[PDB]
C-alpha cells in the first residue's frame, strides 16, 4: 500500500512515524 509519515508533539517534542498500511 501507501506509506506516510505522522508528526506529533509529546514530552515538549516533535517526531514522525512512518505508518503502512
Amino acid at each position: 500500500g501507501f506509506c506516510w509519515y505522522v508528526c506529533v508533539y509529546r514530552n515538549g517534542v516533535r517526531v514522525c512515524y512512518r505508518r503502512c498500511n
